């Protein structure tokens, strides 16, 4: 027979896992849906080719180190691992995850939210996400495409690329003018597209993402710009006409008035007075889910014991090699 091929990619992943279905493809590579004959369900298969550019190697090395760290309901885990037996073969890494149903992305283009919803999917984000900034951990890139959802709307954030120690639609103010609260601001946008079934400042390059959310937040204050900001930035803000603030209430007529409160607070654009993640699953508008004795958090800070931002892609390959080692039958 052969090892499966998918949309021109080979998914040499057999024997162990066959009856392949492709689910999507983006910068994190290319994922199916694969039947496991020895656990008797389906799974999720994550093909990645990273080892010709040293960063692509540091994001595929971050990712298996944080994930297999991690032990957490609503954080994607890693149940295996395949690749070549010998360093010289190996091209691409197949990183076997829990397949979920749909991910937010897809449930938001053609399903409306009831309220209740809404704040328990929120809810399951924040709960995962105080888990990884205990950790001291950032996530950097979430988004509805990186919140799975399974059929009983059990949530899992997955996609540790970026994530470091402590699309443009969903990142920071302060990312574009220059901690863990480029994370939250992340949120904030999530929650905004889940009221609204629509990105909330979906901007078509990096300018236009500014004037979408000055468009909403209205000019920046003096105190907003005094902090760390590129000069050529700052210089395009105080060119900027004056913009009126648009209250919450205005943009989403039919929401809670208390998903509104928490919105107006992660959507700062201040970073030192945007909410914290504990203060935001102690928001009245989260009290129904609200549970701090069922809200794990990490036993440790995340340390990585090599600086992988200067280590060459020969030697990230050999970690990688290594780190992977444990799921090669038979170890
Ligand atoms: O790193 C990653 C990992 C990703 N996936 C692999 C794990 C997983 N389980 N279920 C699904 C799924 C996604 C969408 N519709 C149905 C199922 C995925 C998607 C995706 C992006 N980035």
């Amino acid at each position: 027979a052969g090892p499966e091929m998918v949309r021109g990619q080979v998914f040499d992943v057999g024997p162990r896992y066959t009856n392949l279905s492709y689910i999507g493809e983006g910068a994190y590579g290319m994922v199916c849906s694969a039947y496991d004959n020895v656990n008797k369900v389906r799974v999720a298969i994550k093909k990645i080719s990273p080892f010709e550019h040293q960063t692509y190697c540091q994001r595929t090395l971050r990712e298996i180190k944080i994930l297999l760290r991690f032990r957490h309901e609503n954080i994607i885990g890693i149940n295996d691992i395949i690749r070549a037996p010998t360093i010289e073969q190996m091209k691409d890494v197949y990183i076997v995850q829990d397949l979920m149903e749909t991910d937010l992305y897809k449930l938001l283009k053609t399903q409306h939210l009831s309220n209740d919803h809404i704040c328990y999917f929120l809810y399951q984000i924040l709960r995962g996400l105080k888990y990884i900034h205990s950790a001291n951990v950032l996530h950097r890139d979430l988004k509805p495409s990186n919140l799975l959802l399974n059929t009983t709307c059990d949530l899992k954030i997955c996609d540790f690329g970026l994530a470091r120690v402590a699309t443009r639609w969903y990142r920071a103010p302060e990312i574009m003018l220059n901690t863990k609260s480029i994370d939250i601001w992340s949120v904030g946008c999530i929650l905004a597209e889940m009221l609204s079934n629509r990105p909330i400042f979906p901007g078509k390059h990096y300018l236009d993402q500014l004037n979408h959310i000055l468009g909403i937040l209205g000019s920046p204050s003096q105190e907003d710009l005094n902090c760390i900001i590129n000069l050529k930035a700052r210089n395009y803000l105080l060119s900027l006409p004056h913009k009126n603030k648009v209250p919450w209430n205005r943009l989403f007529p039919n929401a809670d008035s208390k998903a509104l409160d928490l919105l107006d607070k992660m959507l700062t654009f201040n970073p030192h007075k945007r909410i914290e993640v504990e203060q935001a699953l102690a928001h009245p508008y989260l009290e129904q889910y609200y549970d701090p004795s069922d809200e794990p958090i990490a036993e440790a800070p995340f340390k990585f014991d090599m600086e992988l931002d200067d280590l060459p892609k020969e030697k990230l390959k050999e970690l990688i090699f290594e780190e992977t080692a444990r799921f090669q039958p038979g170890y």
